[PDB]
DNA sequence: AATTTCACACCTAGGTGTGAAATT
DNA sequence: AATTTCACACCTAGGTGTGAAATT
DNA sequence: AATTTCACACCTAGGTGTGAAATT
DNA sequence: AATTTCACACCTAGGTGTGAAATT
C-alpha cells in the first residue's frame, strides 16, 4: 500500500544541500530537477488521479547576502498557491503508473497570476519565497452515497528534500553550475 | 458553517428536467449554463481552495433514441472521467470568496486526451456520456508536524441538479430552444 | 542596489528530403 | 544497371544561461 | 445511420479614438 | 478662449447554432 518512492533521488540532494533554486518567469519555465518518481501499493486495473501542487514553506520574504540565504520584510504571508499540475496523463489505470515513472518533465513555473484568461495549467510563484512540492494520489470511485465524517482517501505526499526557492535568476553559483551540468538544454555552457 | 447554496438556481432545474446537454468540441467549449454560486460559513482572514471537477454518473454510453435517452453497449469508461477546472482567481482570501460571483463562466469542454502538453486547463470530455459537476473547498492551515497543528481539510460539495450528457451537437430540440432564449451569445436566432 | 526582462548564442527533441552508398 | 537503404546536411519547435539593458 | 467536423451569418464583450457637443 | 464631458463608429477577439459536408 502507497509506496511512492522517489527516481533522481540522488539528484535532488545534489541540488538541497546547496539551497535549491528554480527560475520563474513570465512566459514560463520547467522545474530543474523535474519532480519524477516512482508509486506502488497500488491496484492495477482500478485507477487514480494524480497532480501536483507547490505548497509554500514559510511566510517569509528571502534574500541572499554573502552567499546566504535570510528571512527580509516581514510576513504577507499565505500558505500555498501554487496552481496544480495534473499529469498530462492522468487518470489512467492504476497499472499504468506503475508501469513507468510519473515524470513531471514540463510542469512550468511563472509570475503571471493574470496568466492570459489561462489556457496554461502552469503554476504560477511569487519571486523569491521557499516552496515545497507535493504530490497527491486521490483515488476515484463509482457510486456516490450520503456518507458520514468520512471522506478518504485524504491522501497527501511531500518530499522535504525538493524544497526550493524562486528566483528571477540564480544566486548561489553553484546551483547555475549544477544545473549547467546535468541541464542537456544547457551544454552549450560547459565546453565554455 | 460550510453553506454553499446555487445562483442560476431555477435555470438549472429548466434545463436539468428536459435532461441536459453540453457541447463538447476539438477547441473547446464553455458550459451553459455554467456552473456558478454562492459560498459560506467561511472565514474572512482564512483562506481556501475553489476548483471544480466534473466526476461521471455512470459507466454507461448513451444514446437518443425516440426522444429518448437510452443506455447502450455496457460498460467501458476511460474512468469515472473528469479535468480538474481550478477558479481563474484561487487561492484566495475567504472574504473573496463570499465577495460576490464565484462564476465559472469560462471553463471549456472538449475531446482532445492528447490536449497540446496542456497549455489549456479545460475539462476534456468523452461524447454521450452522462457526467456531473462537482465542487470542493480545501481550505490551507500553518504548521506541518506529522501531521496536524491540529488543521488539515477534508471537503467536496456535489450538484446533483447539475449532470449532463456531452454532446458533439444537440439531440433534444427543447433544450437547443432554451440554450437559445437563455443565451445573450444566441440571440441572433429567436425572433425568427 | 535589487530585481526583472530582453535578444542571443548554444544546445536538445524530433521530422524530411537528398546524394551517396549498399545490395540485388 | 535497377532498386533499396542510409549518414548527413537540413528543417521546425523549443529549452538553457549570459550579459546588457530596462524597471522598482 | 451515427457521429463529428466545418465556414458562416449573427450576436456579445470590451478597448480606442472621432466628430459632435455645451460650459470653468 | 480649451478643456470638460460625452455618444458613437470602429476595431479586435471570441462565443452560438445552423445546415451542409466530411470522417467513423
Amino acid at each position: 500500500k502507497l509506496r511512492v518512492a522517489l527516481s533522481n533521488h540522488l539528484l535532488w540532494s545534489k541540488f538541497n544541500q546547496h539551497q535549491t533554486e528554480m527560475i520563474i518567469t513570465k512566459q514560463g519555465r520547467r522545474m530543474f530537477p523535474f519532480l519524477s518518481f516512482t508509486v506502488a501499493g497500488l491496484e492495477p486495473t482500478s485507477h487514480y488521479r494524480m497532480f501536483v501542487d507547490v505548497v509554500l514553506v514559510d511566510q517569509h520574504h528571502w534574500r541572499y547576502q554573502s552567499g546566504k540565504w535570510v528571512q527580509c520584510g516581514k510576513a504577507e504571508g499565505s500558505m500555498p498557491g501554487n496552481r496544480l499540475y495534473v499529469h498530462p496523463d492522468s487518470p489512467n489505470t492504476g497499472a499504468h503508473w506503475m508501469r513507468q515513472e510519473v515524470s513531471f518533465g514540463k510542469l512550468k513555473l511563472t509570475n503571471n497570476k493574470g496568466a492570459s484568461n489561462n489556457v496554461t495549467q502552469m503554476i504560477v510563484l511569487q519571486s523569491l519565497h521557499k516552496y515545497q512540492p507535493r504530490l497527491h494520489i486521490v483515488e476515484v470511485n463509482d457510486g456516490e452515497p450520503e456518507a458520514a465524517c468520512s471522506a478518504s482517501n485524504t491522501h497527501v505526499f511531500t518530499f522535504q528534500e525538493t524544497q526550493f526557492i524562486a528566483v528571477t535568476a540564480y544566486q548561489n553559483a553553484e546551483i547555475t553550475q549544477l544545473k549547467i551540468d546535468n541541464n542537456p538544454f544547457a551544454k552549450g555552457f560547459r565546453e565554455n
